[PDB]
């Protein structure tokens, strides 16, 4: 008969933050601003064979445009079969040729996007024992427990909660400035394991790495990943940055009532021996032999002189807590600011969230 629905254990934040990024409305929009028909592609559609099949369509299309004309299928044509693995709307006009690298990549970073939509999808489908038990969750709560990530509110007189404030506030925009709402701490069980294997690994920096919204509950279930078909200007790793206003720049917020919600995660960061660079390299799939990290470094950084540390798990960990200063080594470097890349899951571990506006 009629299965109880247990009181919701949450706190009025985390309610918000667990239906915000479980939202279907959110979801869609997503979609809706990567392009995508989401009549001809319902969230409740999504496959990962439909996502697969896409992704061979862009390494069809990769292999085309690195050369020659070897008489293969043009770039229109093998457009025209991405497109109808993955429906895209442009007003019912017809989709443009995929016919440049950088749109090659745009077009594998929107399917990184639907493959982690897809994950929270999957991730929500009811289980059997959950159908034969007489009291049920609130719905909430089930969605909270699915993540398998522990969330903790932070308040005001949290031994962190300033210097977090800080971090965001001397680095953000100027003009722009992102406003703190709220802080969790994250605690992801089953990365503590692999990121304790590089405990000796000194230089850990608390950095930055803003998302949008479609992708929160991914990474919250799995961490921050190198994707396959991911790139950048410094490769195949994991980006973060030291200046907050870099990172808010990837925050694809959403509108609620009379204000725009986004959210951005803090790593603890082990860098290790760091390699830099001042010119981009997309071609990275791993820090010189003998270096751990790379650091493409930006004509200022927040200033270092005002670095402090917080104590996480029994480790040092350097946060930032200066405004920007130029560094002159690095005036002529192709980064207005730097991009810090890890190249293994492994040598990052999330341990912040923040609901900003
Ligand atoms: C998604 C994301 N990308 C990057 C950054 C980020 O915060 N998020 C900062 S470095 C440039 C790339």
């Amino acid at each position: 008969s009629m299965k109880r629905v247990q009181p919701c254990s949450l706190d009025p934040a985390t309610q918000k933050l667990i239906t915000n990024i479980f939202s279907k409305e959110m979801f869609k929009n997503t979609m809706a601003l990567m392009d995508l028909d989401v009549k001809k592609m319902p969230l409740g559609k999504l496959s990962k064979q439909q996502i697969a099949r896409g992704f061979e369509a862009l390494e069809a299309l990769e292999e085309a445009l690195k050369g020659p004309t070897d008489g293969g299928q043009s770039l229109e044509e093998l457009s025209s079969h991405f497109y109808t693995v993955i429906p895209h709307n442009f007003g019912h006009s017809q989709p443009p040729p995929i016919n440049s690298p950088e749109l090659l990549q745009a077009k594998k970073d929107m399917l990184l996007v639907l493959a982690d939509i897809e994950l929270a999808q999957a991730l929500q489908a009811v289980s059997e024992q959950e159908k034969t038990v007489e009291e049920v969750p609130h719905p909430l709560d089930r969605d909270y427990q699915l993540l398998k990530c522990q969330l903790q509110l932070l308040d005001s007189g949290a031994p962190e909660y300033k210097v977090i404030q800080t971090y965001l506030e001397q680095t953000g925009s100027n003009h722009r400035c992102p406003t703190l709402q709220h802080i969790w701490k994250v605690n992801q069980e089953g990365e503590e394991d692999r990121f304790q294997a590089h405990s000796k690994l000194g230089n850990r920096k608390l950095l930055w790495h803003g998302t949008n919204m479609a992708v929160v509950a991914a990474i919250l279930t799995s961490g921050l990943r190198i994707m396959p078909h991911s790139g950048g200007r410094v490769g195949k790793g994991i980006y973060f940055a030291s200046e907050n206003s870099k990172s808010a720049g990837y925050v694809i917020g959403m509108k609620c009532g009379a204000h725009h919600v986004g959210y951005m995660f803090l790593g603890e960061v082990a860098l290790g021996r760091e390699h830099h660079i001042n010119t981009d390299n997309p071609s990275l799939k791993s820090p010189p032999p003998g270096f751990d990290s790379v650091i493409a470094r930006g004509h200022t950084e927040p200033d270092p002189t005002q670095d402090t540390e917080l104590e996480l798990d029994g480790q040092q960990v350097v946060v930032p807590q200066g405004q920007p200063v130029p560094c002159p080594e690095f005036s002529s470097s192709t980064f207005s600011q730097s991009e810090y890349l890890i190249y293994q899951e492994s040598q990052c571990r999330l341990r912040y969230l923040l609901e900003v506006h």
